[PDB]
């Protein structure tokens, strides 16, 4: 069960929030790696801007990822809400974010061959499909991107960062919101025109991620550049390290590219659902 963690425990597990335990900061707050007094390896997120943008994000995760468990979603282990302080505690994912691995620090890190990236794309997709289909009310993530796909010890994908997620009734096609949420290079185009979000928006953003697995490049655009070279020579867009592995899987890559293109359609009604995406990934291996 989700644990209510005392603020002092988190203070001491991070050595008084010392810089040496900091592994990320900006916008939302801070993220620290720590070992809890019971031995648990965890990531502890310290939210800033409480009683406003910070407290809304806190409740967003509590009402979504804090209420569900799934093999392809980051497990939220605990929380701490003491006055002005807002903290959330997650199981520590060994290999960090997909963005860090994909754009390796000093060109060094874990090498991801196609078999592993394909596993990452299927796991990521199953995570979102659970949010869109199996959860009632459905969950719209609203900020899917490669920094929000974490990789555990087995290089399995686990979707993270529900600070902007929202609940939508199953008897609704969209959710009208107050603000525009998302990251440059991942926003669905219809989010710029309407204060509305949907599972088809998550599908768009998932498409960008699958493109990062296929091309190896950052979204900042990348979506349009692939769409332009898709009508020319689609052999000049995939990650060069994937073609070194085997040029015989270029046919398999193109089929995954078609899945990505369908997710990235400017029309939300034409995008697949994540359940269709999963089924499509399965037909490629059959
Ligand atoms: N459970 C976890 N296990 C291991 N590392 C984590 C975990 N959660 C977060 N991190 C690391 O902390 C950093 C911040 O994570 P978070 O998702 O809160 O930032 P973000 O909003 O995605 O940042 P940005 O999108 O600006 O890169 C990430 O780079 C990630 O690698």
């Amino acid at each position: 069960p989700l644990r209510k963690l005392a603020f002092a425990d988190l203070l001491q597990a991070t050595n008084g929030f010392h810089n040496d335990s900091l592994i990320g900061s900006g916008g939302f707050g801070d993220v620290y790696k720590a070992i809890l007094k019971d031995g648990s390896a965890v990531a502890i997120k310290k939210l800033i801007h409480v009683s406003g943008q910070g407290d809304r994000e806190f409740m967003a995760e509590m009402e979504t990822i804090g209420k569900i468990k799934h093999r392809n979603l980051v497990p939220l282990l605990g929380y701490c809400k003491v006055g002005d302080e807002r903290l959330l505690v997650y199981e520590f994912m060994k290999y960090g974010s997909l963005e860090d691995v994909l754009h390796d620090p000093k060109k060094a890190g874990v090498k991801l061959n196609w078999s592993t990236r394909r596993k990452i794309a299927i796991g990521s997709a199953r995570g979102l499909a659970f949010l869109h289909h199996n959860c009632s009310p459905h969950i719209i993530h609203r900020d899917m991107k490669s920094s929000n796909v974490l990789l555990d010890e087995n290089l399995e994908a686990r979707v993270s960062d529900f600070g902007m997620a929202r609940l939508m009734s199953a008897m609704d096609t969209h959710l009208s919101v107050s603000t525009l949420a998302g990251t440059p290079g991942y926003v669905p185009p219809e989010y710029y025109q309407s204060f509305r979000c949907s599972t088809k928006g998550d599908v768009y953003s998932y498409g960008v991620v699958l493109l990062e697995l296929l091309t190896g490049k950052r979204p900042t655009n990348l979506v349009g550049w692939v769409k332009q070279h898709a009508k020319l020579r689609i052999s000049d867009v995939f990650d060069p390290e994937l073609m070194k592995e085997d040029p015989a899987l270029e046919i398999e890559l193109l089929q995954h590219l078609k899945v990505a293109v369908a997710c990235l359609d400017d029309r939300a009604w034409r995008r697949p659902t994540m359940v269709q995406v999963m089924a499509m990934f399965k037909e490629i291996q059959a």
